């Protein structure tokens, strides 16, 4: 329905690889430790300053259609390591470059590129393969404190505070990243179980000192169902009463005659109680209730399987809790007086249902809940002066974790480019079917010193005698460009997590040596 | 009401083939083993990388009228040839524009174009009379690995997917296509019976280790109907404790009171039950619950003709099940303990209806209903790192599925282009009425030579010397341009379906001729 | 209230003739055998390639004002011809063209274009004469035959079908023709009673060959209400299963209690009986209620005249048919057992409702109900490989049916513009009153040669020497333009509808001879 352009043969690949060399060309001045910010302007307000190059990818469009292409490839080259690896993201984007131009060139009338596509595909297979043979597992935290330190562009602070985290939380725990009103990182840890509802009227306060409500040794009562009745209420406060023991109410909601008979009963005879909302507001609500009650140690009253009335409430049927603290927005319980061999039995079923398959919304719960069972959930409030330098740091932050965890994952390599480096010898011993397999083969052995060059070059100095006197060292010898001296990386730090190098090489050359293949390109006449 | 631009002789002509010839030289590109690919831009996101003929002559409008017009037609012969065959389309455009050419350097002052036409018509029928002389069946399953191979761009482990996936579930069975989060391609089949709906509470798991209920020799009660009231579930689970058996409740929904009953019976006695809703949402839900109830062998409950009331439920009423696996999202049931005599005539019904017209719903839902009661049906998950490869990939996958099922339904032919070029001697004996119905057998003789020549000319080598020496060599010798040598082509298994070949050439011809007998070409005047 | 533009004299005139001679040109193309196809642009989808004048003549129109208005008279020629012959446009038009060029070259100070034009119509009617008087009618199929074969542009396979159809369905039966799936046109005869009507449910299916239902004197129940209640269901079916019978129910639909019935009753006894919806919708829904209990001999019950409640129902007042077949799409009933006489009366009384004016929707349904009583119809599906060509034979199609009409109606003629040509010497015999009739007469009689001359130029050849020499021949000797020869028109079957030729000859002459009566044009002056 809309006219159409059509190009064929060199003209199109040239307006292609344009594209792809604006596009990289941006990407890569953020590369390494000598690398520099880039300045995106946002429509809406203050433009964005970052060193992230899935951010610096996804903000370039172009006029041309022929150079948009291009330019939406790499793209998808930047947004498919960013959402397998998290990092990595500038290192697959000057590979997919490299790959696009050194395979632009090879096509002639008699080569075939699916066949070098082919070649490509078996190289980078093989290097992948020598990459997992020389990693090597993550042991000590020290290691862990490298790795942050090291994708957080060399903060020594920002790794510290990673590893601390981890040695706190586990090193599968739930560490979040959120901005901070202060001008230093700072990490917090929450413990026990903790949930934003607040108690419902602040008549319950009785320390003052924060407006807050602390008991210790309370019962607790989880109810599915909202409470309003008298008779709902009154036999769960005539045990705490008979035992003397304050009681927190966990609920749904506390409807006008149960919360008058509350606050009235605190205000006049001194009855120690606090109500609080349930958490949750779907089939999370009933989830975090069951959890709950199997941390405290009791029985959920209204489920639809039980239907425990709360008329029969009993002693026996109220849980346990050294220490509850409620304040106007959050609700906390500490040391919950439950048995531990059903706490386990959640916690398996819970990691069991976390194997199950995805929604987008639901494995992020589970591990919620497994943190609030186990080990808290540890909170990074980073620190800045204006909102642009928490938000570059907040980037940094987040990719230093995303390093992390796929260092725990799956292990570490050299960093600095040389584990591609490293990787060259075994293409060597490669066979090629036909010609343009070994042409594949080729281009992958030239693209593999491209990190490297790229790194040496944005610290102001020669990649290319940079690499060589790399290759010519000792296996364990790769260059400091930050110091700016050939030295022992693993000695000095210098690693990089396994599954980002091998994330980042196979998008590169997958979506490159698909491009490389193309013989005519048609797009949109612009009408506007 | 439009103002019309009207265009006579042969300034019509040459527009119309400009056209015809721009969208046939894009197309052509991607034509045998050695073929390229095309890249269309996408408005909404990441463009399309495509071998597929169709797919590019469908993207390709053009500004200029008549050059729109003959693209269009071109667009008609090659989407046509998709429908028809699913495969060829390439083979039909360049046909289309052969003849197209050939068929406009003939038009005379004294020439007649209908004439031309009908001596163009004639040599096609001659033509595919000798091609349907010249096939043979298929018989071995090296021959559909051959022909899967050949169809999906020579990728060896396609064709033998497809190999394994028509002996597993049967040459005539049910394949299904769709993308894969993995690298690498997976055949999975399902057997017995399986339905996408999943339990409805998740209360009756008693495995855990997937979060699923699995079930040996089981009850079946399959009902029409919703289940509600109390009278209409009980007698069920009576008759499955008396007989302690574990019960499936295969319904519509289950709704308050009965499902209230059935999780309290589960929670507090452990029976074993399960309840699941029945897959279809219109006539095609009774169709499978009729499908199920005859595979278990039972009855169902509620339906109009018979009205067979809950109430009544008998032992010998209740479907037997080897083993029946709920799982969240689907239900699946293996071993039905049904007579075979029953299963079988259920089978020829469904096979009867098959046969009495088509909806484009209707009959494919008949062919899944064959499979989930003779032999499951089988899923091809393509692997690829982005969704670009993947669509292409599985362009490929689809084209070879299609090629497989028409060599299974009419046989096979020499690929390569040998086959039309072998029919070129069945032309000679053909004596013409006049003067132009020799003129379009002439145009149908030099037309058969295209095929073969472009596939040459794709290789990168003379295509009229690799023709010559095919014609001047025994009948079962032609080229191999993937290895670019001539061969014996049954030998080394270069196939294609008689029935593409017959197809692309009928609606190329067909359309081509039509387009070559126009004097007077009218066309709206451009106002936007 | 919009401004006008206004041009005096022979300007207007000339411009006025440019557009009808662009418009005439285009048509003409696509006369005689030897005429070629036009291409049409269409706004939605593929472009239409026609060889009708009518269809080329209404897809032009022009940017200029005046232009357009010749272009809109011509096409009021061509589309009044159409509509009352159904072919003879391209006639029709070219004849214009003529009277309207050689009328403008007339007009003079002195001239008189009113009488000229009174003139023109004086010889148009003596040559009308004169062709009725040199006309014959057909009695033998081989004429219908040749006919129908000239009329489709000389396809033998077309006569032979339409002949074939007219044996077998009567001279004035319906005949249809829709497009075909196939590559071959086909004929299909619908006899005895036949409505596009199926079963409700599917259970009185007892052959499951074609998921069909037959039964073998069976009774008929024609209700004009709906069924719904046990009582207006029951007697008939305790009459149908006394005398052990299948019965048909016939009605507008068939509610919840008696549909219910009749299933259960067709699943448990196994009684034969089925039941289908009512045709039509309106007032023919009870036209051909009461012609169905005409045919099978019976009584409608629900008229608002007779009143018949269903629950006084008789054996006698129930119909025979000697075969039933319901199908999920039609039902159709064979050998109904009423009297003849009957159905003479209603008959007769169809005709006679033919025959009292018209309402563009009652006739073809008085047709058609006396096909179902009488002969049955007869259906041409129209075989091709592309819509496109679907489109163009089915347009030749209809021309030949309705040009076989027009010959039955009226006889026939020589064809090949000779038939005109033999009207010549009748226009000599006259004596105009002034010289105005006499430059009339002329225009007529130099007119009446441009068939021949268009047909003969568009083979090839000199139209003038092949009309000279057909003039100089015998009355029976004409010109084979397919040939290329002189021959016996009648012999040969080259012969034309006297109607279509008259048609085309008094359309063109009326309009073009007030088209050629204009001193001043008054347009719009283009805004948009
Ligand atoms: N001090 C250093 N000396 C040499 N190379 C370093 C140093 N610090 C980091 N690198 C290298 O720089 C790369 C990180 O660059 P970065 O901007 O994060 O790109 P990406 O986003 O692709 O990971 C890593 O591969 C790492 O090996
Ligand atoms: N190795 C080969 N050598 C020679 N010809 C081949 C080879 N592989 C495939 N072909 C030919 O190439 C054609 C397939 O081209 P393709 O791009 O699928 O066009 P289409 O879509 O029209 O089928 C087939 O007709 C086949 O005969
Ligand atoms: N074989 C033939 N030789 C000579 N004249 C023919 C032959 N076949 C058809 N004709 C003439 O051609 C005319 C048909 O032209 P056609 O394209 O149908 O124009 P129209 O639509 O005005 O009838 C008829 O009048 C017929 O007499
Ligand atoms: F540029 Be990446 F996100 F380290
Ligand atoms: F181009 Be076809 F679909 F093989
Ligand atoms: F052009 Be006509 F309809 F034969
Ligand atoms: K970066
Ligand atoms: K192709
Ligand atoms: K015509
Ligand atoms: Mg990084
Ligand atoms: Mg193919
Ligand atoms: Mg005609």
């Amino acid at each position: 329905g809309s006219a159409k352009d059509v190009k064929f043969g060199a003209d199109a690949r040239a307006l292609m690889l344009q594209g792809v060399d604006l596009l990289a060309d941006a990407v890569a001045v953020t590369m390494g430790p000598k690398g520099r910010t880039v300045i995106i302007e946002q429509s809406w307000g203050s433009p964005k300053v970052t060193k992230d190059g899935v951010t610096v990818a996804k903000s370039i469009d172009l006029k041309d259609k022929y150079k948009n292409i291009g330019a939406k490839l790499v793209q998808d080259v930047a947004n498919n390591t960013n959402e397998e690896a998290g990092d990595g993201t500038t290192t697959a984007t000057v590979l997919a470059r490299s790959i696009a131009k050194e395979g632009f060139e090879k096509i002639s009338k008699g080569a075939n590129p699916v066949e070098i596509r082919r070649g490509v595909m078996l190289a980078v297979d093989a290097v992948i393969a020598e990459l997992k043979k020389q990693s090597k597992p993550v042991t000590t935290p020290e290691e862990i404190a490298q790795v942050a330190t090291i994708s957080a562009n060399g903060d020594k602070e920002i790794g510290n505070i990673i590893s601390d985290a981890m040695k706190k939380v586990g090193r599968k725990g739930v560490i979040t990243v959120k901005d901070g009103k202060t001008l230093n990182d700072e990490l917090e840890i929450i413990e026990g179980m903790k949930f934003d509802r607040g108690y419902i009227s602040p008549y319950f306060i009785n320390t003052s000192k924060g407006q807050k409500c602390e008991f210790q040794d309370a019962y607790v009562l989880l109810s599915e169902k909202k409470i309003s009745s008298i008779q709902s209420i009154v036999p769960a406060l005539e045990i705490a009463n008979a035992h003397r023991k304050p009681l927190v109410i966990i609920a749904e909601d506390v409807d006008g005659e149960a919360l008058s008979t509350l606050v009235l009963n605190r205000l006049k005879v001194g009855l120690q109680v606090v109500a609080v909302k349930a958490p949750g507001f779907g089939d999370n609500r009933k989830n975090q209730l069951k959890d709950m009650a199997i941390a405290t140690g009791g029985a959920v009253f209204g489920e639809e399987g039980l239907t425990l009335n709360l008329e029969d409430v009993q002693p026996h049927d109220l849980g346990k809790v050294g220490e509850v603290i409620v304040t106007k927005d959050d609700a906390m319980l500490l040391k919950g007086k439950g048995d531990k061999a059903q706490i386990e039995k959640r916690i398996q079923e819970i990691i069991e249902q976390l194997d199950v398959t995805t929604s987008e919304y639901e494995k992020e719960k589970l591990n919620e809940r497994l943190a609030k069972l186990s080990d808290g959930v540890a909170v990074l409030k980073v620190g800045g002066t204006s909102d642009v330098e928490v938000n570059e740091k907040k980037d940094r932050v987040t990719d230093a974790l995303n390093a992390t965890r796929a260092a725990v994952e799956e292990g570490i390599v050299l960093g600095g480019g040389c584990a591609l480096l490293r990787c060259i010898p075994a293409l060597d011993s490669l066979t090629p079917a036909n010609e343009d397999q070994k042409i594949g083969i080729e281009i992958i052995k030239r693209t593999l010193k491209i990190p490297a060059m790229t790194i040496a070059k944005n610290a102001g100095v020669e990649g290319s005698l940079i690499v060589e006197k790399i290759m010519q060292s000792s296996s364990e010898v790769g260059y400091d460009a930050m110091a700016g001296d050939f030295v022992n990386m693993v000695e000095k730090g210098i690693i990089d997590p396994t599954k980002v190098v091998r994330t980042a090489l196979l998008d590169a050359a997958g979506v490159a040596s698909l491009l490389t293949t193309a013989e005519v390109v048609v797009t949109e006449i612009p009408k506007e």
